[PDB]
Protein backbone atom coordinates (compact mmCIF):
# COMPACT_ATOMS: atom_id res chain seq x y z
CA UNK A 1 0.00 0.00 0.00
CA UNK A 2 2.10 2.90 -1.28
CA UNK A 3 -0.64 5.50 -0.63
CA UNK A 4 -3.39 5.55 2.00
CA UNK A 5 -5.74 8.34 3.06
CA UNK A 6 -7.26 8.70 6.54
CA UNK A 7 -9.98 11.20 7.46
CA UNK A 8 -11.13 12.15 10.97
CA UNK A 9 -14.05 14.21 12.28
CA UNK A 10 -13.10 16.81 14.90
CA UNK A 11 -16.72 17.64 15.77
CA UNK A 12 -17.79 14.12 16.70
CA UNK A 13 -14.35 12.73 17.62
CA UNK A 14 -14.62 9.79 15.25
CA UNK A 15 -13.43 8.46 11.93
CA UNK A 16 -15.06 10.27 9.02
CA UNK A 17 -16.83 7.37 7.30
CA UNK A 18 -18.10 7.20 3.72
CA UNK A 19 -16.06 10.25 2.70
CA UNK A 20 -15.57 10.22 -1.08
CA UNK A 21 -12.35 11.35 -2.71
CA UNK A 22 -10.61 11.29 -6.09
CA UNK A 23 -6.85 11.26 -6.66
CA UNK A 24 -5.42 12.99 -9.71
CA UNK A 25 -1.99 13.05 -11.30
CA UNK A 26 -0.73 16.10 -13.15
CA UNK A 27 -0.40 15.45 -16.88
CA UNK A 28 2.17 16.98 -19.22
CA UNK A 29 -0.63 19.26 -20.44
CA UNK A 30 -0.75 20.72 -16.88
CA UNK A 31 -4.24 19.23 -16.50
CA UNK A 32 -5.50 16.98 -13.70
CA UNK A 33 -6.20 13.43 -14.81
CA UNK A 34 -8.07 10.97 -12.59
CA UNK A 35 -5.76 8.35 -11.09
CA UNK A 36 -7.75 6.63 -8.30
CA UNK A 37 -10.76 7.14 -6.04
CA UNK A 38 -12.85 5.60 -3.30
CA UNK A 39 -14.72 6.21 -0.04
CA UNK A 40 -13.35 5.92 3.47
CA UNK A 41 -14.20 2.81 5.48
CA UNK A 42 -15.66 2.64 8.99
CA UNK A 43 -12.12 3.24 10.26
CA UNK A 44 -11.97 6.46 8.23
CA UNK A 45 -9.28 4.92 6.03
CA UNK A 46 -9.10 4.39 2.28
CA UNK A 47 -6.67 1.64 1.27
CA UNK A 48 -5.85 0.05 -2.06
CA UNK A 49 -5.76 3.26 -4.09
CA UNK A 50 -2.76 2.25 -6.19
CA UNK A 51 0.15 -0.17 -6.59
CA UNK A 52 3.90 0.28 -6.26
CA UNK A 53 4.30 -0.11 -10.04
CA UNK A 54 1.60 2.50 -10.77
CA UNK A 55 2.63 5.12 -8.20
CA UNK A 56 5.44 6.87 -10.04
CA UNK A 57 6.96 10.26 -9.24
CA UNK A 58 4.88 13.26 -10.18
CA UNK A 59 2.44 15.75 -8.72
CA UNK A 60 -0.71 14.31 -7.18
CA UNK A 61 -3.89 15.88 -5.88
CA UNK A 62 -6.30 14.30 -3.43
CA UNK A 63 -9.68 16.04 -3.60
CA UNK A 64 -11.73 15.07 -0.54
CA UNK A 65 -15.47 15.76 -0.74
CA UNK A 66 -15.82 17.31 2.70
CA UNK A 67 -18.92 19.30 1.77
CA UNK A 68 -21.02 16.19 1.14
CA UNK A 69 -19.77 14.72 4.43
CA UNK A 70 -20.98 17.71 6.46
CA UNK A 71 -24.26 17.88 4.52
CA UNK A 72 -25.11 14.28 5.40
CA UNK A 73 -24.66 15.26 9.06
CA UNK A 74 -26.74 18.44 8.82
CA UNK A 75 -23.81 20.79 9.43
CA UNK A 76 -23.14 23.86 7.27
CA UNK A 77 -19.53 23.77 6.02
CA UNK A 78 -17.21 26.47 4.75
CA UNK A 79 -15.11 24.57 2.21
CA UNK A 80 -16.29 23.11 -1.07
CA UNK A 81 -13.75 20.31 -0.56
CA UNK A 82 -10.24 19.70 0.77
CA UNK A 83 -7.46 19.51 -1.85
CA UNK A 84 -4.06 18.08 -0.91
CA UNK A 85 -1.44 18.61 -3.62
CA UNK A 86 2.03 17.15 -3.25
CA UNK A 87 5.05 15.77 -5.09
CA UNK A 88 5.74 12.06 -4.77
CA UNK A 89 9.53 11.58 -4.77
CA UNK A 90 11.12 8.16 -5.33
CA UNK A 91 14.46 8.74 -3.58
CA UNK A 92 14.70 5.75 -1.27
CA UNK A 93 11.67 3.69 -0.25
CA UNK A 94 8.71 5.81 0.85
CA UNK A 95 5.13 4.93 1.81
CA UNK A 96 2.61 7.76 2.23
CA UNK A 97 -0.32 8.27 4.56
CA UNK A 98 -2.27 11.43 3.81
CA UNK A 99 -4.43 12.40 6.77
CA UNK A 100 -7.13 15.06 7.05
CA UNK A 101 -8.84 16.31 10.20
CA UNK A 102 -12.16 17.95 9.42
CA UNK A 103 -14.20 20.70 11.10
CA UNK A 104 -17.01 22.69 9.44
CA UNK A 105 -14.90 25.85 9.09
CA UNK A 106 -11.40 24.37 9.26
CA UNK A 107 -9.33 21.45 8.08
CA UNK A 108 -5.83 20.21 8.76
CA UNK A 109 -3.83 17.82 6.64
CA UNK A 110 -0.51 16.15 7.24
CA UNK A 111 1.63 13.52 5.58
CA UNK A 112 3.13 10.55 7.40
CA UNK A 113 5.96 9.33 5.16
CA UNK A 114 7.80 6.19 6.27
CA UNK A 115 10.37 3.78 4.86
CA UNK B 1 -11.96 44.67 3.53
CA UNK B 2 -14.16 41.72 2.56
CA UNK B 3 -11.35 39.17 2.11
CA UNK B 4 -8.12 38.93 4.11
CA UNK B 5 -5.61 36.10 4.40
CA UNK B 6 -3.24 35.49 7.31
CA UNK B 7 -0.38 32.99 7.20
CA UNK B 8 1.65 31.76 10.18
CA UNK B 9 4.78 29.61 10.41
CA UNK B 10 4.50 26.86 13.03
CA UNK B 11 8.23 26.04 12.94
CA UNK B 12 9.51 29.51 13.77
CA UNK B 13 6.44 30.75 15.66
CA UNK B 14 6.19 33.82 13.48
CA UNK B 15 4.08 35.35 10.72
CA UNK B 16 4.87 33.84 7.33
CA UNK B 17 6.21 36.89 5.49
CA UNK B 18 6.29 37.49 1.72
CA UNK B 19 4.09 34.46 0.97
CA UNK B 20 2.57 34.68 -2.49
CA UNK B 21 -1.03 33.71 -3.15
CA UNK B 22 -3.44 33.78 -6.08
CA UNK B 23 -7.22 34.04 -5.81
CA UNK B 24 -9.41 32.62 -8.60
CA UNK B 25 -13.14 32.72 -9.21
CA UNK B 26 -15.16 29.98 -10.88
CA UNK B 27 -16.49 31.21 -14.23
CA UNK B 28 -19.74 30.28 -15.96
CA UNK B 29 -17.93 27.74 -18.15
CA UNK B 30 -16.51 26.08 -14.98
CA UNK B 31 -12.96 27.41 -15.51
CA UNK B 32 -10.96 29.21 -12.81
CA UNK B 33 -10.69 32.90 -13.71
CA UNK B 34 -7.94 34.99 -12.07
CA UNK B 35 -9.47 37.27 -9.45
CA UNK B 36 -6.68 38.81 -7.34
CA UNK B 37 -3.20 38.10 -6.00
CA UNK B 38 -0.60 39.43 -3.58
CA UNK B 39 1.99 38.66 -0.91
CA UNK B 40 1.74 38.63 2.87
CA UNK B 41 3.22 41.58 4.75
CA UNK B 42 5.59 41.54 7.74
CA UNK B 43 2.56 40.71 9.92
CA UNK B 44 1.77 37.65 7.80
CA UNK B 45 -1.38 39.37 6.51
CA UNK B 46 -2.58 40.18 3.01
CA UNK B 47 -5.16 42.97 2.94
CA UNK B 48 -6.73 44.78 0.00
CA UNK B 49 -7.23 41.78 -2.29
CA UNK B 50 -10.68 42.97 -3.37
CA UNK B 51 -13.56 45.36 -2.75
CA UNK B 52 -17.17 44.88 -1.71
CA UNK B 53 -18.39 45.64 -5.25
CA UNK B 54 -15.91 43.30 -6.97
CA UNK B 55 -16.37 40.40 -4.49
CA UNK B 56 -19.65 39.02 -5.87
CA UNK B 57 -21.34 35.68 -5.14
CA UNK B 58 -19.45 32.72 -6.48
CA UNK B 59 -16.96 29.96 -5.83
CA UNK B 60 -13.46 31.20 -5.00
CA UNK B 61 -10.14 29.41 -4.67
CA UNK B 62 -7.16 30.75 -2.72
CA UNK B 63 -3.90 29.06 -3.73
CA UNK B 64 -1.14 29.86 -1.22
CA UNK B 65 2.39 29.24 -2.48
CA UNK B 66 3.74 27.45 0.57
CA UNK B 67 6.34 25.53 -1.43
CA UNK B 68 8.29 28.65 -2.42
CA UNK B 69 8.09 29.90 1.17
CA UNK B 70 9.66 26.75 2.64
CA UNK B 71 12.28 26.42 -0.11
CA UNK B 72 13.40 30.01 0.48
CA UNK B 73 14.10 28.90 4.08
CA UNK B 74 16.16 25.87 2.99
CA UNK B 75 13.38 23.37 3.66
CA UNK B 76 11.97 20.85 1.18
CA UNK B 77 8.24 20.72 2.00
CA UNK B 78 5.69 18.07 1.18
CA UNK B 79 2.88 20.16 -0.32
CA UNK B 80 2.93 22.11 -3.55
CA UNK B 81 0.59 24.71 -2.06
CA UNK B 82 -2.21 25.18 0.43
CA UNK B 83 -5.53 25.69 -1.39
CA UNK B 84 -8.85 26.88 0.07
CA UNK B 85 -12.02 26.60 -2.04
CA UNK B 86 -15.31 28.01 -0.78
CA UNK B 87 -18.61 29.59 -1.76
CA UNK B 88 -18.71 33.28 -0.87
CA UNK B 89 -21.62 35.70 -0.33
CA UNK B 90 -24.42 33.20 -1.11
CA UNK B 91 -26.64 34.72 1.63
CA UNK B 92 -25.51 38.31 1.12
CA UNK B 93 -22.15 40.00 1.62
CA UNK B 94 -19.84 38.65 4.32
CA UNK B 95 -16.31 39.44 5.48
CA UNK B 96 -13.88 36.51 5.29
CA UNK B 97 -10.57 35.99 7.04
CA UNK B 98 -8.75 32.95 5.68
CA UNK B 99 -5.98 31.77 7.97
CA UNK B 100 -3.34 29.13 7.24
CA UNK B 101 -0.81 27.65 9.65
CA UNK B 102 2.19 26.09 7.93
CA UNK B 103 4.60 23.28 8.78
CA UNK B 104 6.82 21.49 6.24
CA UNK B 105 4.65 18.34 6.19
CA UNK B 106 1.34 19.74 7.39
CA UNK B 107 -0.96 22.72 7.17
CA UNK B 108 -4.24 23.86 8.62
CA UNK B 109 -6.70 26.34 7.25
CA UNK B 110 -9.64 28.01 8.91
CA UNK B 111 -12.11 30.72 8.05
CA UNK B 112 -13.61 33.43 10.24
CA UNK B 113 -16.77 34.76 8.62
CA UNK B 114 -18.51 37.86 9.95
CA UNK B 115 -21.53 39.95 9.02
C1 LIG C 1 -4.42 16.21 9.83
C2 LIG C 1 -4.88 14.87 10.40
C3 LIG C 1 -4.53 14.90 11.88
O1 LIG C 1 -4.98 15.82 12.71
C4 LIG C 1 -4.45 15.52 13.94
C5 LIG C 1 -4.60 16.15 15.10
C6 LIG C 1 -3.97 15.67 16.23
C7 LIG C 1 -3.18 14.54 16.10
C8 LIG C 1 -3.05 13.92 14.87
C9 LIG C 1 -3.69 14.42 13.82
C10 LIG C 1 -3.77 14.02 12.53
C11 LIG C 1 -3.13 13.00 11.93
O2 LIG C 1 -2.31 13.26 11.06
C12 LIG C 1 -3.38 11.66 12.22
C13 LIG C 1 -2.69 10.71 11.44
C14 LIG C 1 -2.83 9.34 11.63
BR1 LIG C 1 -1.87 8.04 10.56
C15 LIG C 1 -3.69 8.94 12.63
O3 LIG C 1 -3.86 7.60 12.83
C16 LIG C 1 -4.40 9.85 13.41
BR2 LIG C 1 -5.54 9.25 14.73
C17 LIG C 1 -4.24 11.22 13.21
C1 LIG D 1 -5.24 27.52 10.42
C2 LIG D 1 -4.85 28.89 10.99
C3 LIG D 1 -4.77 28.73 12.50
O1 LIG D 1 -4.19 27.72 13.07
C4 LIG D 1 -4.30 27.89 14.40
C5 LIG D 1 -3.87 27.12 15.40
C6 LIG D 1 -4.10 27.49 16.71
C7 LIG D 1 -4.79 28.67 16.93
C8 LIG D 1 -5.23 29.44 15.86
C9 LIG D 1 -4.98 29.03 14.62
C10 LIG D 1 -5.23 29.57 13.43
C11 LIG D 1 -5.94 30.68 13.17
O2 LIG D 1 -7.04 30.56 12.67
C12 LIG D 1 -5.52 31.97 13.48
C13 LIG D 1 -6.37 32.97 13.00
C14 LIG D 1 -6.13 34.32 13.21
BR1 LIG D 1 -7.30 35.66 12.55
C15 LIG D 1 -5.00 34.65 13.93
O3 LIG D 1 -4.73 35.97 14.15
C16 LIG D 1 -4.13 33.68 14.42
BR2 LIG D 1 -2.65 34.25 15.37
C17 LIG D 1 -4.38 32.32 14.20
CA1 LIG E 1 7.13 5.14 -6.43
Amino acid sequence: CPLMVKVLDAVRGSPAINVAMHVFRKAADDTWEPFASGKTSESGELHGLTTEEEFVEGIYKVEIDTKSYWKALGISPFHEHAEVVFTANDSGPRRYTIAALLSPYSYSTTAVVTN
